[PDB]
């Protein structure tokens, strides 16, 4: 067991890129039961970890179904200064690079330090599974990769649950709820863990296109990531924000981007609400239209 600081100070010396030995760049890394792994330098000229921050417009679902994990890092992504004990900061392709880096998860009661090389399957010099908006940023498919290795392999990623991660992230603890059991003041309990830093998460209950005709996807994880209060022709109206981590396939119902009654909204709460009509995978919808569509939703709370 070497450290990062040994590792990394050792290949700089040699001026060798790091490869993993425990997590080697082949199919045995992929799955336990066809693509190309390459370095984010080999993939575009100038990688870069983090760029204009790491925000969960930086999460994008590829081909690997870990929703449930990419939910929750950009639940994360909420609360900065928590974000920033996951990831650390000190870590770029352009100074010190030696094709190394490392990623912190709160396991066995405990902060861990996972360590890996940078090498990413690719298809046609593409990223196949997680991604950024942003086609130069490169931290959110290091941290997947990370907790692939620390599950063994990327398919041990497919199916899991949201809470599971949020603990990985956070060291807190898990709280469920039936939305059809919900308390009266739910939307205030739900206020409260937004602004205390809580990380939420809610899904529709089962048993890449859209799948239902309202724009909303079943057994499918998504980030609760606003809420809030507008005042709409006399009375104020109860918002519920939401990121679908595909990035793509958002709400069509009333306040979804595209709603012509955003007209009737004052234009400094539009930008308080940070409105924009943009296929990001975000959106605002009501408290009631949510209350009635999901039907599972988990917070995990710090200590
Ligand atoms: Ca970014
Ligand atoms: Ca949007
Ligand atoms: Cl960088």
């Amino acid at each position: 067991e070497k450290t990062f600081e040994q590792l990394h100070k050792k290949c700089l010396e040699k001026k060798v890129l790091y490869v993993d030995p425990e997590f080697p760049p082949d199919e045995t890394s992929l799955f336990y039961s066809q693509f190309v792994w390459k370095r984010p330098p080999e993939i575009c000229e100038n990688p870069r970890f983090i760029i204009d921050g790491a925000n969960r417009t930086d999460i994008c679902q590829g081909e690997l179904g870990d929703a449930w994990f990419l939910a929750a890092i950009a639940c994360l992504t909420l609360n900065q200064h928590l974000l920033f004990r996951v990831i650390p900061h000190d870590q770029s392709f352009i100074e010190n690079y030696a094709g190394i880096f490392h990623f912190q998860f709160w396991r066995y009661g405990e902060w861990v330090d996972v360590v890996i090389d940078d090498c990413l399957p690719t298809y046609n010099n593409q990223l196949v599974f997680t991604k950024s908006n942003h086609r130069n940023e490169f931290w959110s498919a290091l941290l997947e990769k990370a907790y692939a290795k620390l599950h063994g392999s990327y398919e041990a990623l497919k199916g899991g649950n949201t809470t599971e991660a949020m603990e990985d992230f956070t060291g807190g603890v898990a709280e469920f709820f039936e939305i059809r059991d919900a308390p009266s003041d739910m939307y205030k309990i739900m206020k409260k863990a937004i602004e205390r830093g809580s990380l939420m998460g809610c899904s529709i209950d089962d048993g890449y296109e859209t799948r239902m005709a309202c724009g909303l996807v079943r057994g499918h994880a998504y980030s609760v990531t606003g809420l809030d209060e507008v005042p709409f022709k006399g009375e104020k109206v109860k918002l519920v924000r939401l990121r679908n981590p595909w990035g793509q396939v958002e709400w069509n119902g009333s306040w979804s981007d595209r709603w012509k009654d955003w007209s009737f909204v004052d234009k400094d709460e539009k930008a308080r609400l940070q409105h924009q009509v943009t296929e990001d995978g975000e959106f605002w919808m009501s408290y009631e239209d949510f209350i009635y569509h999901f039907t599972k939703l988990e917070i995990c709370n710090l200590t």
